[PDB]
């Protein structure tokens, strides 16, 4: 029989516009994550968040430990960056592909770096975006497609590292053998045709998929950093 995780891949692309790649990603064991930093020290925010997340999860690799690790990541980023004259911080979306005995696969997310499930050729977003546009989706006022073009898409309503308390979303992931999970920064959906994103995201080899995903985003203009983590489930 097959393992729960068959394989995983990551890619990140600065793009031709941004002067820094302030995204970060993690793929290690059953833990996968993307962090999209913002502000003058957004690179520091996303890298520190993932370093802290990784260490905390390793110390306690269960649901409560993951949640604790996210809390510790928040506090560490805020302790390091909170006295700056402008605000820097990061999104964080973390997936732990737990076995059923540990409650099954789990997502913890803050900000707007979505988790998607790819199943039978369809790609759908499982997480809510904590942005002005994303809150309008959560309120049932606009569609996710509409949110891509909303003029305040870029303004976050929740972020890691900006204050001492955070309330991430936490939920099980309804997935199973043959599904693919994708974690992405918001750069992926900045501009490109959705069909071509899906074409890339369904590439059978996950290492091809991640390269094609960031190429699609770059070819469309590369206005933002794009980072993707693909996980194939068995
Ligand atoms: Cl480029
Ligand atoms: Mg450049
Ligand atoms: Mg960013
Ligand atoms: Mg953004
Ligand atoms: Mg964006
Ligand atoms: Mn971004």
């Amino acid at each position: 029989g097959m393992a729960s995780v068959l394989s995983a891949a990551t890619a990140t692309d600065q793009g031709p516009v941004r002067e820094n790649n302030q995204d970060a990603c993690l793929a290690d064991g059953i833990l996968y994550a993307v962090a999209d930093g913002f502000g003058a020290r957004g690179h520091h925010a996303s890298a520190t968040a993932l370093k802290t997340l990784s260490a905390g999860f390793a110390a306690a690799p269960d649901r409560d430990g993951l949640l604790e690790a996210v809390q510790q990541a928040n506090l560490r980023v805020f302790e390091l960056l909170g006295d700056e004259p402008t605000v820097s911080g990061t999104t964080l979306t973390a997936v732990a592909v737990f076995e059923p005995g540990q409650g099954g696969p789990l997502v913890v997310n803050i900000g707007d770096s979505p988790l998607y499930r790819i199943r039978d050729g369809h790609m759908e977003q499982l997480t809510d975006d904590h942005s002005v546009a994303g809150e309008l989706v959560r309120m049932g006022e606009i569609t996710r497609h509409e949110a891509r073009w909303h003029p305040q898409r870029h303004l976050l309503t929740r972020a890691l590292g900006i204050g001492p308390h955070i309330g991430p979303d936490v939920f099980g992931i309804d997935c199973g053998p043959g599904d693919r999970l994708l974690i992405s920064s918001d750069g992926l959906f900045a501009a490109a045709d959705e069909a071509l994103i899906v074409d890339a995201a369904t590439s059978p080899d996950p290492q091809v998929a991640v390269r094609r995903l960031v190429e699609v985003a770059n070819d469309a203009g590369g206005s933002d950093n794009t980072t993707v983590v693909v996980i194939d489930l068995g």
